[PDB]
């Protein structure tokens, strides 16, 4: 109820932001959609940026907690050897699958919002996500750096974003894409099946010869 | 002026759709932003779907005309041998670079709109784009099919969409991503440089071993 006031606000915000983007979604629209008063939004968040940050954290909090625990667990193994790109990419997939569903469209909505964070240049969010989750992500990225052939760092940056974009687009558009596949091929491909298909594609892309000559 | 009434409408629509998405953009908002009357929108387009279709065609029309001419030209060569994945992917990049700039952000806006076509399940547009550009695209895709190792067709479908998503995300978010690269690495990476970096990444991904076992 205190929990639920916050949940109703975050559910309203996450749906509206995913539908309309950040700029076009007001706090008063979120308030009316959440069925709470504006003071509740003021109390719990205090600004649109803080509410955007909290919507992200409701997804990334459990994910990163769980990813960190699993890295710790895998690196504590007595016979632990270095993760391969496929290991590391599968790890992220298994971790995303492990996140307790809320909307039942959780990965797609996260990825929709992630793309909007880029297209609406949400610098504040980049700073926040660094401040809160930067440790585990830096740790993960170093393992990816190590598992791939040596690349110019700037090229590594772009290839990581190619992976992220492929994932974000596929998941953001997963309803349309699964409808297309049903129409064109007569199959249902599941969201977890799609994520597993990304793995060989991404691993090979990461290992490709440099395009900086 | 008749040309320019249509251009003012399409400029307004393309910017608003890119900013707010299709559902939240009305024809009356487009009309007021374009500085024309509603009757002009009625005359030239007649519906929101037709206006969405025309916004796409203003990008794809010249692109596909030029892609078709270049395929015809390359396949007319007396000593013409089969295009490799890198050839074909570079071809699309060179063709995108050749499109005469309008906004100066043309590729990014096209790609923003393309992602919105998926996230807002614009079936009408899929049907229209087929009807108008399906010939040249089918032709191109067959060459890609042929240039890659044999894959389950459903896996080929997903890998093509991974390529498209990586491209669409990168270009849609190119302002944010170039700002990030400037901050993190002190470089300007140009949009054409980014597209060329996708090529080895995509070619290798397309060639990766199947993830269907």
């Amino acid at each position: 109820a205190q929990s639920e006031t916050v949940e109703r606000i975050l559910d309203a915000a996450e749906q509206l932001f995913a539908e309309k983007g950040f700029a076009e979604t007001s706090l008063r629209l979120i308030t009316s959609k959440a069925g709470v008063n504006l003071a509740a939004v003021n109390y719990h968040f205090g600004s649109k940026k803080a509410l955007i940050q909290a919507v992200f954290s409701r997804f990334l909090g459990p994910f990163c907690a769980s990813l960190e625990k699993e890295l710790d667990r895998r690196q504590a193994k007595p016979e632990a050897q270095h993760a391969t790109l496929e290991d590391l990419l599968h790890l992220l997939v298994s971790q995303a699958m492990a996140v307790k569903p809320r909307s039942g469209n959780d990965l797609s909505i996260f990825m929709r919002l992630l793309g909007l964070a880029f297209s609406q240049s949400q610098g504040h969010l980049r700073k926040y996500l660094e401040e809160v989750y930067g440790k585990v992500f830096r740790r993960y990225m170093l393992l990816v750096n190590e598992a791939a052939p040596k690349l110019p760092p700037i090229e590594l940056f772009w290839r990581v974003h190619f992976m992220l974009g492929a994932a974000a687009f596929s998941m953001s558009g997963i309803k349309a894409l699964r409808a297309m596949a049903e129409t064109d091929f007569g199959v249902n491909t599941s969201t977890e099946q799609v994520m597993h298909l990304m793995v060989p594609f991404f691993a090979a892309g990461m290992r490709a010869e440099s395009g900086i000559d």
